């Protein structure tokens, strides 16, 4: 099993590696985790300040109708796909690949899974958003639409509004993708351990 975790805006891979220690089950004990780090890019919502960032974010908070940026998301998708391609080329079954991420990394998770040519084990989005318009749906590969999505979002999030997460559901229905949406009442823009345990249980169920 291969689990790729994509950090949020400004953060890094090594800062998030301890997330794996919350996945304490026997079933996930042998998983191969990878926590890459985004390049240093200028970020528009931070007035052009440079920080680790998967793709440019024009505005906060993320909302229904907030501006986004497709060429930037696709540069990031290209790199995620290179990682997935190499893992599969080294012999991992595509259905044993899981992509997960927080916020900006959750948006990237979604884009990466939906554009990948093969069905993967799953995409787990934490407090993310849909980082493109419906114009891209025609480009989602046939097998990508079979990859299950688990979307986790805090109801009290004021950085990526809960409504931006709810908006993924009709988008994914249009796209022919199956998504479980898991709301966390009272949670804001952060990860809770219970949220991670539920993701772990979902991975276990997918593995079967």
């Amino acid at each position: 099993t291969f689990i790729l975790w994509l950090h949020g805006l400004g953060d890094s891979g090594p800062a998030n590696e301890p997330i794996q220690t919350q996945f304490k089950s026997s079933e996930l004990s042998n998983a191969s985790w990878l926590f890459p780090s985004a390049p240093f890019n200028p970020v528009t919502c931070n007035n052009g300040a440079v920080m680790r960032s998967w793709f440019d974010v024009p505005e906060l908070p993320l909302k229904v109708g907030s501006p986004i940026d497709e060429s930037s998301v696709l540069e990031a998708v290209k790199n995620v796909h290179a990682i997935i391609d190499q893992e599969i080329a080294e012999g991992t079954n595509p259905e044993n690949v899981f992509i997960c991420g927080l916020s900006q990394g959750g948006a990237l998770t979604l884009a990466s899974v939906l554009l990948y040519p093969k069905t993967l084990g799953g995409g787990a989005v934490l407090s993310g958003w849909v980082p493109f318009t419906s114009s891209i749906i025609s480009q989602f590969p046939e097998e990508a639409k079979k990859t299950p999505i688990l979307w986790s979002h805090g109801t009290d999030d004021r950085m990526v509004l809960f409504e931006a997460g709810q908006a993924a559901l009709p988008f994914l229905k249009e796209a022919g993708v199956t998504c479980e949406f898991k709301a966390y009442p009272g949670l804001g823009h952060s990860i809770s351990n219970k949220e991670l345990k539920y993701i772990e249980s979902w991975i276990k169920r997918r593995l079967k």
